[PDB]
RNA sequence: GCGCCGCUGGUGUAGUGGUAUCAUGCAAGAUUCCCAUUCUUGCGACCCGGGUUCGAUUCCCGGGCGGCGC
RNA sequence: GCGCCGCUGGUGUAGUGGUAUCAUGCAAGAUUCCCAUUCUUGCGACCCGGGUUCGAUUCCCGGGCGGCGC
């Protein structure tokens, strides 16, 4: 609830810093430091791990450059004396005037060709898109709510009109989400918890595409952490040809985060119709038809153009709703804020800390870090004039996962065993330094999760050497 | 050698297709498909496994558009009627013009002081970028050589000027490279293959910092599978503070793909006089010095005004010699050509492939999909009208590393073993389904290699069952 | 940029002032049963516009893009 | 955008027409020896420019940016 403390936190620790704030900054700018960035891309990971790797999904690297007849045809130039796009000239100058994109979107529409071939033809396939898009607001505000260059990643899902059902739906049928109706909306009532295959069987979602991707897109976004309770699908009043957009609750109000938009015959056809291409994919007929057309033209493929689903997930505000969310104030020492990073996503999955400015300490706290690093575990090696608690308070600021610290009972003792302490909890268990990025990893990867850790490991009594 | 056939493939496959065909195209801007995605993608993270995570080095996320003053500041304003930039203008037009930025590096040197800060104000730290950049080159030519928006990766090495010397020196020191020093370049002699810590104490190399980011340079471009023997550093003449940049041998010439330049007091330093905010590190002083001045003025910390080692890689470049490098033909069918993608950079690490169009082979090749994603291991699946060849020839084409062939002897015996075939070699062993997604994962590792699977394996006599 | 020749299925090409050849490739059914098998069948293209024209993929003007010369 | 109040170490602030208070934080040495210990010491700032002025962080004009009202 306190932004000013949060915010206080995020800006000292450079999670984001305004940008270019040496030449008096830019609004609807920022600027992503070491602690956001890693938070950033391992939210991008799981993103690609969570839909790409789940879906095959197509990902592909458009440009952001977009000259001015592709954004006529969408009808952006044309949505808008001056317009909201980032206008520019390639080349020299003059006649080939164009834009930064304000999507990543139409990327995958210009390449639908290709994309079905690689699909070998065959529907229902998807593409994505994960890049930054850039809106020329003229009131950007709100930090990271409303800015003028931000990260996207999108999903078009292709799909023939007819063959509108999922085979994994059963996956996420038996869901249970907030689920914010148009009639609900406009009968003036709040958002409903359904289980998501009923709210299918009950016509409130049209298909179970439509709901398998709501499904997951309400898995991945509880997955990185937005609270559950914090969550809820709105949608589309007759305000869409069939939108469902994801929204949190954060101290900016409800805002959207993942806009779901499933789009009929839309973008692709008015490209076709521009270029005179067309996109189209071929269907086989089961059932070849014989048309007597004056003589007999026999048909053996319907031209069948796709239904597009397309999520755009929002990677700002999603990591946004990531911070008011999972921003807690200790007991006691109110000056030691935390961030419950879920495990996975924690920009950093541990710390490598000894108990005191002691030399004695050094070559475990190398090959530790050494160690972590052989086993691929992003950590932080905190060392300094600090108590063990200054650099506990630092680290966990940061959302560092859990933290190993080295004392002198690792040194003094057979079995090397060093503790490893829970940012949450704030609890510890003992093991030794030989097998410790072993639990490291499989905590970071939800195999275990720290009440496994308390369960199958000694908790912590004391410290017995000096 | 064959660009013509290469490009070819690559184009037919969607490596790369040319941005906005459906439009008739844009020079200098290209957009990436699934597989050319896939492949950039492992780069981009073996990029990071190799120097991020090994260095503990800072990324951060700067933005793309950047005000006029910064760039006047920089001196790309000036270093160029018209120039090389593409301008644009940041809200309601007017008075605050920008361009879209030339190089991701700038984000790091304006920001440096909380990059320092977070450091704890030590050094020798480094921060690095991944992100786009744009030249608006006016004759933009040869496919990703020169391009108008490509991918860079750099890497801002700050470090005191007097302790350059690097720890880990010791762990390329034994490396064979190939050096095309100055004075060989106006002396007229071709590069030359020196172990790289003699280069360095012969002075060929002025120190070991520069020494072991060379050394590593090397490492990576090896690993991604840039050819060692078409792989040289080339140092700068007459021509930089201390540049030496890898280039690669293709068919275009020697190119241009990592530019390393040790930089001195140079970027931070005309920023800090710019916007007179002082950019310096602090370096507590050893033996503290009185300085009488006329009373005694004590002094404690010297401001100390780090220099900065510049790797800036190309990634459009880079990935093109990796194709141009790893581009094969095979004996026989020359309508069959492959890619030698380095397994761990590989777009598909592994193929599903059943013997032919017949259903009791559905349950093994979804099952091993399903395996397969949850071991995390990208794969394509390939099951179609298609002879057990041609889908082979389909699969090596985009060099998928290797290719599981479920056959009647996996179905019609006890143990079930399919069969792993290694692209390269067309060699193939035999192995029981439910453990091939770890021998897959492990070769996508380089923990074993294929001779290792080869030995620890039955090879491939025949198949006896239908 | 400027100069030179160019553009026809996804790819490689034939050809023409009355809307198109062959190969490949992709799809379907068979046929195979470990390395682009084979037969049948199906899908798919004249870069864009302007000019002249009854009519242009063809001829001419202009843009786009590519192969190359500095 | 327009309107409103604002800007001083990294963060939170005091104050003034003669260049700066306190807290924190970061660093060093000690002191601790499992949760921002304690003492000493050190580092670091008036958003930018213009005007008036002997002189501006202070006063005024203009830009930048932020907190908010539609
Ligand atoms: N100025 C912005 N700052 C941050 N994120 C933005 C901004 N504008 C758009 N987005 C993101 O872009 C996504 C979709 O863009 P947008 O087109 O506005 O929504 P949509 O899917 O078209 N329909 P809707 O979101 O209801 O307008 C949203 O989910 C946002 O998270
Ligand atoms: N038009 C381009 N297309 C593709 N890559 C490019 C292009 N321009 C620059 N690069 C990449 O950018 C990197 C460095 O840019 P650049 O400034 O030209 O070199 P550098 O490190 O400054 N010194 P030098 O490369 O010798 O000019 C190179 O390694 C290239 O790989």
């Amino acid at each position: 609830v306190d932004r000013a403390k949060m915010g206080d936190t995020l800006k000292r620790r450079f999670f984001y810093d305004q940008a270019f704030a040496i030449y008096g900054g830019v609004s609807g700018l920022y600027d992503f430091g070491p602690v956001g960035c890693a938070l950033k891309n391992n939210i991008i990971q799981t993103w690609r791990q969570h839909f790409i790797q789940e879906e095959q999904i197509l990902e592909i690297d458009c440009t952001m450059l977009t000259p001015e007849p592709v954004l006529k045809t969408s009808g952006h130039v044309d949505k808008f004396s001056f317009n909201l796009m980032f206008k520019t000239f390639i080349g020299p100058g003059g006649n080939m005037p164009g834009y930064l994109r304000p999507e990543t979107a139409q990327g995958i529409f210009l390449n639908f060709k290709r994309l079905l071939e690689f699909n070998q033809g065959k529907l229902p396939f998807a593409a994505a898109q994960i890049g930054n898009s850039f809106r020329n607001e003229i009131s950007p505000r709100s930090g990271l709510i409303r800015v003028r260059e931000f990260t996207m990643a999108e999903i078009e899902h292709f799909v023939d009109p007819s063959e509108k059902d999922h085979p994994k739906f059963q996956n996420v049928a038996d869901l249970h989400l907030y689920l914010y109706s148009a009639k609900a909306q406009v009968s003036g009532q709040s958002a409903r918890k359904m289980r998501l295959g009923d709210a299918v069987e009950q016509g409130v979602i049209n298909n179970t595409v439509l709901g398998y991707f709501i499904g997951r897109i309400y898995l991945y976004l509880t997955k990185v952490g937005i609270s559950p309770d914090k969550l809820r699908f709105r949608q589309h009043m007759e305000n869409a040809c069939d939108c469902w957009d994801a929204e949190s609750k954060t101290s900016y109000g409800w805002i959207e985060i993942v806009g779901c938009a499933d789009r009929s015959c839309y973008d692709l056809s008015c490209h076709a119709r521009a270029t005179k291409v067309p996109l189209v994919a071929e269907k086989p007929l089961k059932e070849p038809k014989t048309v007597n057309v004056v003589f007999q033209k026999t048909l053996y493929v319907e031209e069948v153009v796709p239904n597009v689903i397309e999520p755009s997930f929002g990677l700002g505000r999603i990591m946004y709703t990531v911070f008011e969310h999972t921003f807690h104030v200790r007991e006691g020492d109110e000056q030691r804020t935390f961030f419950s990073f879920p495990a996975v996503v924690a920009p950093f999955k541990c710390s490598v800390l000894p108990l005191s400015q002691n030399q004695e300490f050094m070559p475990f706290v190398k090959e530790l870090s050494e160690a972590l690093t052989r086993h691929g575990v992003s950590h932080k090696v905190d060392d300094s004039s600090g108590s063990i608690g200054r650099r506990y308070a630092r680290t966990d600021e940061i959302g560092v996962a859990f933290g190993v610290t080295i004392d002198f009972d690792t040194v003094n003792k057979t079995p090397h065993t060093a503790t490893l302490r829970d940012r949450d909890s704030m609890r510890q268990i003992r093991a030794e330094i030989s097998e410790l990025p072993s639990i490291v990893q499989d905590l970071a990867n939800g195999n275990i999760t720290w009440a496994d850790v308390e369960a199958r490991y000694p908790l912590f009594e004391g410290q017995e050497t000096g």
